[PDB]
């Protein structure tokens, strides 16, 4: 049930009290706090309260996220917003990757957040099921900037990728009983989630305050890749404006 292996330097959680509008900050698949973590801290510095957990089975060592479905990760963010709920009179969440398929995810469940920030967030990834291992080899770290150190795992349970199907297909069923807000970020060059990403969300959601930056300068992890100034600056604009 729990894990086994201890949390990786670098990887650990992030918390900040300050003031009543909150954040929380959701990472991606494989991947650990430290994607969010320049973001949160900004988020921090400006006077927001931030929540930055670490999904359960990440973060730690593929053996342990073998052992999580995505109800864990779920529960993760779950915890989270509860944490923020309990501090805040205002939520705003934003996600890479998968941290963005539970931004989603998690705003058609809570009505009450007041708005999302997915970043190159994933709802179909058709190369999933066109794709035996028990572990896949993990893909490299697809950052524009070669001089960044992703804390990530070194391979990929395929088990896992069965379960990040699953969550992918329920929040694309869902995506109409989303109404808040969306700021939505897309690398034209991300080579791991296909940018048609960003549009099956535009699209999909209910929202009628919406729109899709396209960011031109970065690839998939695009919170730590050259783009990340303007990531943090315009999310900034998106909480003053809706909070």
């Amino acid at each position: 049930m729990s894990e086994q292996y201890p949390v990786l330097s670098g990887a650990e959680p992030f918390y900040a009290e300050n003031g009543p509008v909150g954040v929380l900050l959701v990472h991606g698949f494989t991947g650990t706090p430290h994607s969010m973590r320049p973001l949160a801290e900004a988020y921090a510095k400006a006077g927001y309260t931030v929540c930055l957990p670490r999904l359960k089975g990440h973060g730690t060592h593929y053996e342990d996220m073998e052992r999580t479905t995505f109800h864990d990760w779920v529960a993760s963010v779950e915890e989270g917003y509860g944490w923020l709920k309990q501090r805040c009179q205002t939520i705003f969440v934003t996600g890479l990757s998968m941290g963005g398929t539970l931004t989603l995810y998690l705003a058609e469940h809570h009505p009450d957040i007041c708005g999302i920030v997915p970043i190159n967030a994933a709802v179909d990834i058709p190369a999933i099921a066109a794709g035996l291992p028990r572990y896949l080899d993990s893909i490299g770290s697809d950052l524009k900037n070669p001089d960044v150190k992703e804390l990530a795992y070194e391979k990929t349970p395929t088990a896992s990728l069965l379960q990040l199907a699953r969550l992918m297909a329920q929040t694309k069923a869902k995506l109409d009983r989303i109404v808040c807000p969306a700021l939505i970020f897309v690398s034209d060059e991300d080579h791991v989630v296909p940018p048609g990403n960003a549009d099956i969300i535009f699209q999909g959601i209910s929202s009628t305050e919406k729109e899709i930056v396209r960011l031109r300068n970065s690839y998939h992890v695009a919170t730590l890749d050259y783009d990340q100034p303007m990531i943090i600056e315009r999310s900034l604009e998106f909480f003053a404006k809706h909070a």
